[PDB]
């Protein structure tokens, strides 16, 4: 009856005098909990329970989402005027941790848009949540696992600190929810990948003073430590690897400096091979005096790994020496190239390192006329280098999938391309359903 | 429980295969039809079943809707090739003249 | 008239309000007398076609795009002013709903 009846009634938009549905559902269901806690019956564990809170707490978000959205009108201000916030109290909380997976709640932020509905009672929400850090901080710190427990309490603890960041969490609290999601948290259940995603994710409403600033700089050295072996490594199955929480660090201040890694860096010598890798991972961080002297260390000359070096960030300027070294490498290219042509054959790098120059040259990253000597090789090269003689019916719009935020608005920048691919991203539009094309269309180029 | 993951997929861009939501849903209101209907059972004027015909023949249309223009990738192409939108025929037209009112056609048409 | 409505308070919906209509074929300059900027505050959408230099554009609801024509559509384009509001308020729009009309008006004449 809220499908239709209270959801296309809805499209109606008649005003429902006395008591509405949804107050009739949401009663229901808090006399059902009420009934069943309170007697102390077990039948609140099974499946059945759970997909009925399931879907009547997922069907009110999306009755408040079509209402929000549809118009503006005039009759509802007389009756409801100042409109009252459809508030999640500590129960509405507490029900959603308790009987929501993971995808469930990534289902409702796609359909109906959470993010813009109050949350009250900040408090018991915030004491829910350091008492679910507690237990896992006890769960996880003794030799004795309770299995039965554990395959109940990973779901609520997992779902709660997912929709933790719509409430607003007083710091000190906050400290003790980071420490348990950072270093209690199995990784058997949570890949150190996802642990970033959370950590991003509960840094958006509020910030981190030096103190959560602390615990990261304190969970980065202990992972830092983690990689003496040769063996011992990081898996991830969402992208993002260790890299990633350096980069909330210099998002947050940009003036870091460690002090910790800084001395575990410091005497490296030789002979390790792996975590020398690692330490490389945090470049812009660990103190100017040391980070030229350990950066000094094992460099790399030879063009062809050279490439593969600046791919990863290791080396991003381009000296003389470096920028001949590269002419080399783009001139060897393109003897091999015309003695193709000459043969009608054609030769592509696997990685391509044409491309990255097209690219890094698009910033200005090379500096010669022999690039404009250059055209005529590659049409993504063509396209960066000379894009007002470049035949743009050789362009292809997939290439727009791998370029970034600063490319994307420095492409948009340029004089030439506007148009023309403009045309071609309505072409896409038009003849594809890819969210991809629509949002580089609408953020950017719209 | 079949309306979410299959709205979920339709954000996603994952592909079904076999015997898929959609099909399952139709089987299981013809069946529901023709049981009331062929044993002569009021309970067919009931204002709930008429709801349970318009969500299930709107999440139908809009699966088609999805299907009419999905990105045909290599695997897609190779297992379902040639695009068969979903046939609305003699019993799916009675169905929707039957248990529709104007606003629910009407939002439809935007949807 | 209305200057004694205001100050009884009531805003008369006419079914047959076409003053709107009035600045309808005003915008495409089919009437060239100045008093229409006498009568600025009476209507939003009169305010909209008459003075969009000073109007303001929060009052502006959406739904207004689905009336109008190719030719109106155009011209609405065609002006200086609200060429990047209307652009604004579509963009908030196309993200916001499901509605394929406004994606139309979006595509073909303000891109």
């Amino acid at each position: 009856e809220l499908t239709n009846k209270v959801r296309s009634e809805m499209s109606e938009g008649s005003y429902s005098f006395g008591m509405s549905s949804d107050i009739v559902v949401l009663l229901r269901l808090y006399d059902n909990l009420r009934f069943l806690y309170e007697n102390c019956l077990w039948s609140v564990s099974f499946h059945e329970f759970h997909q009925y809170i399931r879907n009547s707490m997922s069907l009110l978000i999306e009755k408040a989402e079509y209402e929000r959205t549809r118009d503006i009108d005039e009759l509802g201000f007389s009756f409801f005027g100042k409109k009252s916030g459809f508030f999640m109290e500590y129960y509405d909380f507490v029900n959603i941790s308790r009987h929501f997976k993971i995808d469930d709640i990534k289902n409702l932020e796609r359909s109906c848009s959470i993010d813009k509905i109050r949350f009250g009672e900040q408090e018991k929400i915030e004491e829910y949540l350091v008492g679910i850090a507690e237990e896992i901080t006890k769960q996880f710190s003794a030799n004795g696992m309770n299995v039965v427990f554990y395959t109940q309490f990973i779901s609520e603890a997992k779902a709660a600190l997912y929709f933790a960041k719509y409430v607003k969490l007083s710091e000190e609290g906050l400290g003790k929810i980071v420490k348990a999601l950072l270093f209690y948290f199995p990784e058997r259940d949570l890949d150190i990948g996802k642990r970033y995603v959370w950590l991003e994710r509960l840094t958006k409403c509020n910030e981190l003073p030096k103190s959560i600033i602390s615990i990261i700089d304190d969970f980065l050295v202990l992972q830092a430590e983690k990689h003496i072996d040769q063996n011992y490594s990081e898996v991830s199955s969402n992208g993002l690897y260790s890299r990633d929480y350096g980069a909330l660090i210099k998002h947050f201040e940009k003036n870091f400096i460690s002090k910790r890694l800084s001395e575990i860096t410091l005497c490296l010598t030789q002979d390790k091979q792996k975590q020398i890798d690692f330490l490389f991972k945090l470049l812009p961080l660990l103190s100017t005096n040391a980070k030229s002297h350990l950066l000094s260390f094992k460099s790399v000359e030879n063009i062809n790994d050279l490439m593969n070096g600046i791919r990863i960030g290791l080396i991003d300027e381009f000296t003389p020496e470096h920028e001949e070294l590269i002419i080399e490498y783009l001139e060897t290219r393109k003897v091999n190239y015309i003695v193709e042509k000459e043969k009608g054959i054609q030769t592509f790098s696997s990685n391509d390192y044409m491309s990255t120059f097209g690219i890094w040259y698009f910033l200005e990253e090379i500096n010669n006329s022999k690039m404009e000597e250059f055209i005529g090789m590659d049409d993504q090269y063509d396209f960066f280098v000379d894009p007002e003689n470049f035949d743009y019916k050789k362009f292809i719009p997939s290439w727009l999938k791998n370029y970034n935020d600063k490319l994307l608005g420095k492409i948009a920048g340029n004089k030439h391309m506007k148009h023309h691919v403009i045309e071609v991203l309505k072409e896409r539009v038009k003849n594809s359903n890819d969210k991809r094309y629509l949002e580089i269309l609408m953020n950017y180029f719209i």
